[PDB]
């Protein structure tokens, strides 16, 4: 019943706002200077299904002049959870339920530059997708027009293919034809053009999360405004269990194979 998300990206990309946008979404009838990793856990529920959701907010990388090996604090934390799960699994006397602190999905925030992936993003995504499920998003997508979001999305998809970045949902995990059709529609939308908002607003008799601009409000849970519902339903509803299966059966097993061979 445990599910762990981690937001990863440069500072000023709306990551902390996105953590609050998830934890206060209207899908649920239940309302609820950083320099280290901070995990926020809330045992949420939707329609009679209890879920212990944990979202780990990360400090900003890429803000320094020298950002070489800035991925190691994140890659080190992910491997720590694999190592702790492995040590609990190899004990002679084990716990009846091993606590699952492994990251089941990483949400990587791409700056809305409108150009393409930067060398920093490529190096981070290449090493992240090797050990964890990664779903990239176009951060603060409202800073780009609808036509610019689509063109920027396509160029990123081209960068992911040229640099061999297998992003969730990985095409090598679609067995059923129904999965091949549903996931192909998702990969066409990744990276999601997301917009975050932790502020509520009264919009004609409805309470909604949104960003207040000059000529209206950007309802973040409205598909006609942004693609946050696509990211939200993937993580919480449609692909929650599949993310946990791939984390356990693929990523953790790969870590286990390496550790037991070098031992
Ligand atoms: N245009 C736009 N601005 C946003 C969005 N989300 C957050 N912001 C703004 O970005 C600023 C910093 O956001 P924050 O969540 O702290 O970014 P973080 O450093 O990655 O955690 C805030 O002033 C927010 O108002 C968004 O979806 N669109
Ligand atoms: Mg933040």
């Amino acid at each position: 019943f445990e599910f762990n998300i981690m937001v990863v990206g440069q500072s000023g990309l709306g990551k902390s706002t996105m953590v609050n946008t998830l934890f206060k979404s209207k899908v649920w009838k239940s309302n609820p200077q950083m320099l280290q990793l901070h995990s926020l856990t809330h045992v949420i529920e939707e329609k009679g299904v209890k879920l212990k959701l944990t979202v780990t907010d990360t400090p900003g990388f890429g803000d320094q002049i020298n950002n070489d090996n800035c991925w190691d604090p994140i890659l080190g934390y992910i491997n720590e959870q694999y190592e702790q799960y492995l040590q609990e699994e190899i004990l002679i006397t084990r716990q009846r339920h091993i606590p699952d602190t492994r990251v089941h999905c990483c949400v990587y925030f791409v700056p809305p530059t409108g150009h393409c992936l930067r060398p920093l993003d490529i190096e981070f995504l290449q090493r992240l997708c090797r050990t964890v499920n990664v779903v990239p998003v176009i951060a603060r997508a409202d800073s780009l027009t609808m036509e610019e979001r689509e063109a920027f999305r396509r160029r990123i998809q081209q960068n992911l293919r040229t640099h061999c970045i297998d992003v969730y949902p990985q095409m090598c995990f679609d067995e059923d034809i129904n999965d091949k059709i549903l996931n192909s529609k998702l990969r066409d939308r990744i990276p999601f053009a997301v917009v975050g908002a932790d502020q509520e607003h009264l919009v004609n008799g409805r309470c909604v999360l949104g960003r207040k601009t000059k000529w209206g409000i950007i309802e973040v849970e409205n598909m006609a405004h942004c693609e946050f519902p696509l990211l939200r339903d993937l993580l919480i509803r449609s692909h929650l269990q599949d993310l946990k299966d791939i984390t356990h059966n693929i990523h953790y097993e790969n870590y286990r194979v390496i550790r037991l061979n070098e031992s």
